[PDB]
């Protein structure tokens, strides 16, 4: 019936984007509840920069340096503090648009949809993956720190991300809103790049599952090998070793197409050692691996 | 600086969705002001498959045929008329959640986002393109009809699409939000199918424009091209003819990069005979064809 990486609505994030100012940085902050979440380092001056202390930074502060800007209405800021990297406003009015929701960590290879924002407003909404290497194939632009990742299960909004800085590729990284950075990354301008990327290959078979419920299967063959035997190729061609709990997760897909997973494997296996020859798959001239398997499940039944 | 396929924000969208019930049919509906649109063929039935004479059984129907459900509140139909292909059901309640909008109808070629709906839910949104042939490439599974497509360039939610029908070959037909038929398309269960697809070569040059700016090079070349004999090329690999409007819409990214059109085409013309030979072009080894002038002039700035 057709497939598209698909984002969640957004509406229920949208509600909670404000714009923080404090100095001359301006971001985004996330206003949920009598708190508005942002990334700490707005705080810092040029100086600071190279290796700001935070805890010194922030003793400094006070309430009034803070403007929060929700459209038109200031919020007053009676209160701050800082969880990790993130910083914490206590504003003196309750979100009346707080959806259901909660902070999550998520795991590399799972998918979320990011709201960017620009200066507090909403910009657009993508659908991402959180990389092995633990960046974010996204692209906002410089004021989109503090934009937020999240997903949406039941009416319940997860939120897994807050953007805090671009790296030197033009990838993101960024922390839960708890404030631990995903990846081996400091809030300072200092010498950082992102790791080798690897396929997430869990995701690839997954999208290998949709292509064959979309009646693309010239891919399908007869063959089945063996996770080890699997995983000692897809870990030459720098893709991620495949689980026994990847396996299980594929399970539902495997019932309904009737295809193994170690047979999908074996398709997988040649599709790395002899390419595509020239075709494409769900009209992809590569293999798309920002699809879960719950991704797949969703958006076919 | 990768140049990602973003949807608009959906809030101001998913406030407006309800669903729509006549017998045993249920899609969805558009409720702005005290009016909720949808597609006519609700009111079909079983028989009224092939051939429904809309204006006979529209007669027949009473404002009690049709339930209207928003959330947990039944909304009371107090009229009904038709325009076009599309129903207009007056409800006795105002949408207190109606944005500044206005419809409009695109031409092939332009971008918009969908938020998909299920029994009056919305689901998920994405980014697509009127394609030439006047379809659309989306997800739409059974219940999807009346999804509407939007862009919010401003403040405005310019509404552009709304979704009929699937056709055989899974791509999806329907209108403008007054009733008439992208394409030859019709409201009815006849044969139908879409005529072949072309790629839309302006925005695949706007997203060459787009890699440049993003700092992509290794594509470039020396040469220029007449537009006639990139024409004669284009079309031999089934791409849109490039028109002088077309040049003309290029001027702004031709002049932010230093790079003439004809430039520009020329490079076009090497990356079809020769391919990507293993390289990306901002993370794609396929040309990208759904990302207009307009959107790629946007996402700059
Ligand atoms: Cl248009
Ligand atoms: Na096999
Ligand atoms: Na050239």
């Amino acid at each position: 019936s057709g497939f598209r990486k698909m984002a969640f609505p957004s509406g229920k994030v949208e509600g909670c984007m404000v714009q923080v100012t404090c100095g001359t940085t301006t971001l985004n902050g996330l206003w949920l509840d009598d708190v508005v979440y942002c990334p700490r380092h707005v705080i810092c001056t040029s100086e600071d920069m190279l290796n700001p202390n935070y805890e010194d930074l922030l003793i400094r502060k006070s309430n009034h340096n803070f403007l929060v800007q929700a459209g038109n209405v200031q919020l007053r800021v009676i209160g701050h503090s800082m969880q990790n990297c993130v910083l914490k406003l206590k504003v003196d009015t309750a979100n009346p648009k707080t959806p259901k929701y909660k902070f999550v960590r998520i795991q590399p290879g799972q998918t979320f949809s990011v709201l960017a924002c620009y200066n507090g407003s909403p910009s657009g909404v993508y659908q991402c993956a959180m990389r092995p290497n633990f960046t974010i194939k996204g692209s906002f632009l410089n004021g989109s720190c503090g934009s937020v990742g999240f997903n949406i299960d039941y009416d319940c909004v997860s939120f897994c991300y807050m953007h805090h800085m671009e790296l030197p590729t033009g990838v993101h990284a960024g922390t839960d809103l708890e404030g631990n950075f995903y990846g081996p990354f400091v809030d300072r301008q200092t010498a950082q790049a992102a790791g080798t990327d690897t396929t997430i290959t869990v995701n690839v078979l997954a999208w290998l599952y949709a292509a064959v419920i979309a009646g693309d299967r010239w891919f399908l063959n007869r063959f089945t090998t063996t996770l080890n035997d699997f995983n000692l190729v897809a870990m030459k061609y720098n893709y991620e070793p495949l689980t026994q709990d990847h396996v299980d997760i594929l399970g539902p897909l495997s019932a309904q197409t009737g295809i193994a997973v170690l047979d999908m494997c074996a398709s997988l296996k040649e599709l790395l050692q002899n390419g595509m020859n020239g075709r494409t798959i769900l009209g992809s001239a590569l293999l798309e691996d920002e699809f879960t398997p719950f991704d797949v499940v969703r958006q076919c039944s």
